[PDB]
């Protein structure tokens, strides 16, 4: 009865977006979607009390995940998203008073969201259940369903290129273009490279997408939905009431609590404390040139801050509590900043206002450079690469080789859930992700590690329906 009117179907479309903001704290797990890939690359450690604190993260990082000790929150969030998208398509088949223009717009949002949620399970697990109404496909078969759905959304021709202040967070054409380029490039689907390049060029031609001149302004609260932002997942502290017992409410994010220094003295250098997950590797700080603005915007030297403080006051000496894999560096982009939870009305730990940046225009420029270099089309790959390189303060221009473009991504997107997928899709993962001199990673990546083990509870529930990955 209820989901028969346009007004109520709009409420269902809004509901289909909610699982976007769940995985950082949902289904009694912390599975923040960016960190779940970055812990498997070469930029961060895992941290916590020990290798048994969030053990599933430590196992994934060392390519020894097991089905009975695996992340499961993200899986449940992805399929909750898929189910809510399917509900809207079902409701539209039984719709009283929905105009043709509105039907197509509602459809464009939920089909694009559905591909976005399938992309989470496609990337992490590959060979997973598929449904468009409320069965295990191969990764290659799921790619086929995903890319065809994006083609249909693009062909509806109803999404705006950019949203306005009232609706930031809604699906846009630019968001769909970026998701299209993402899955096309991860699949190595050279048949679609020229189309993906044409889409990147359309975003580049828009005067309403560009680089922020100062990379240090991006991850500030004032940098949310800037000229650089193509897509973010919205989080707020203002009267936010996300809680241990209320993880699903539209509130703040847990991410800053997870990755800020344990028992930091709150307010020192306008940073707050967290649980000491995902310290930034010393090697990440060292790979930057001194005049690369990304170095300090990525790597916050918490220990140097206290060393300075203690020199300037030998009376009032401070420390934080170093945890497993401590380096003295934390991920500045999503660090707990004094004031960024100040208006929350529940658990301070779960209500940070930091939006999760998904697609930034520097990714558009690097995607276009790489696609041009791979022979998708003619275009100024060198200009596109160096707009990003030079925005970071670097004076030397670099040639648009594949290695140079892949390394610029590496410098550009630490902690943003890009590097692991870039290593795998370019064939670099086997040679880069090898045992370290710390004894932290003790295994080498190999092609069997591309798809994680499916959770044992899902294998058990499918009654032989779900074939476990050979990981
Ligand atoms: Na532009």
């Amino acid at each position: 009865t209820y989901f028969t009117t346009d007004e109520h179907i709009q409420e269902a479309v809004v509901a289909a977006y909610d699982p976007l903001h769940w995985p950082d704290w949902a289904f009694d797990e912390y599975n923040p979607v960016n960190l779940m890939s970055d812990i498997m690359a070469d930029d961060l450690w895992v941290g916590g009390d020990s290798k048994t604190d969030n053990q599933p993260w430590h196992l994934m990082m060392n390519f020894e995940a097991i089905p009975t000790n695996m992340i499961y929150g993200l899986w449940k969030c992805a399929y909750s998203g898929v189910k809510r998208c399917n509900d809207v398509i079902t409701y539209l088949d039984w719709a009283t008073d929905v105009t043709d223009a509105n039907r197509a717009y509602y459809e464009a949002q939920v089909i694009a969201l559905r591909v976005f949620y399938y992309n989470w399970v496609w990337k992490f697990w590959g060979n997973v259940p598929y449904f468009d109404k409320n069965e295990q496909l191969t990764a290659d078969q799921l790619y086929e369903k995903m890319v065809t759905s994006l083609e249909e959304v693009i062909q509806l021709n109803v999404l705006p290129m950019r949203e306005d202040s009232e609706n930031y967070g809604r699906v846009t054409l630019a968001m769909v273009y970026m998701l299209y380029a993402e899955i096309v490039m991860y699949q190595n689907d050279d048949s679609r490279y020229s189309t993906a390049l044409k889409y990147m060029e359309e975003i580049i031609s828009s005067p309403q997408y560009d680089l922020m001149p100062d990379y240090t302004d991006i991850f500030k609260e004032t940098g949310e939905w800037s000229i650089e932002s193509i897509f973010e997942i919205n989080y707020k502290d203002d009267n936010a009431v996300r809680d241990w017992g209320s993880p699903l409410v539209a509130g703040g994010t847990a991410l800053p609590t997870l990755i800020s220094p344990y028992i930091w003295p709150n307010g020192t250098d306008n940073h707050d404390r967290g649980w000491g997950f995902c310290p930034v590797r010393k090697e990440t700080y060292e790979r930057y040139s001194n005049n690369d603005t990304r170095r300090n915007a990525t790597c916050w030297n918490a220990q140097a801050v206290l060393d300075a403080h203690n020199a300037e006051h030998p009376g009032d000496k401070l420390s934080y509590t170093t945890r497993y894999q401590d380096t003295g560096f934390f991920l500045e982009k999503y660090a707990a900043i004094t004031g960024n939870n100040k208006d929350q009305k529940s658990s301070s730990e779960l209500n940070w206002n930091n939006n999760l940046r998904i697609y930034r225009y520097s990714e558009t420029l690097l995607n276009a450079a790489e696609l041009i270099t791979r022979g998708a089309g003619q275009g100024d790959a060198k200009k596109y690469l160096n707009l990003v390189h030079k925005r970071a303060g670097l004076v030397t221009e670099i040639e648009p080789t594949l290695d140079n473009i892949i390394e610029e991504r590496h410098l550009e997107f630490v902690g943003e859930g890009k590097r692991y997928w870039d290593l795998i899709r370019t064939g670099k993962a086997a040679s880069v992700l090898v045992p370290d001199a710390y004894g932290y990673r003790t295994n080498s990546w190999s092609s069997s590690k591309k798809y994680l083990p499916i959770p044992q509870k899902e294998i058990d529930a499918a009654k032989g329906t779900l074939v476990q990955n050979n990981y």
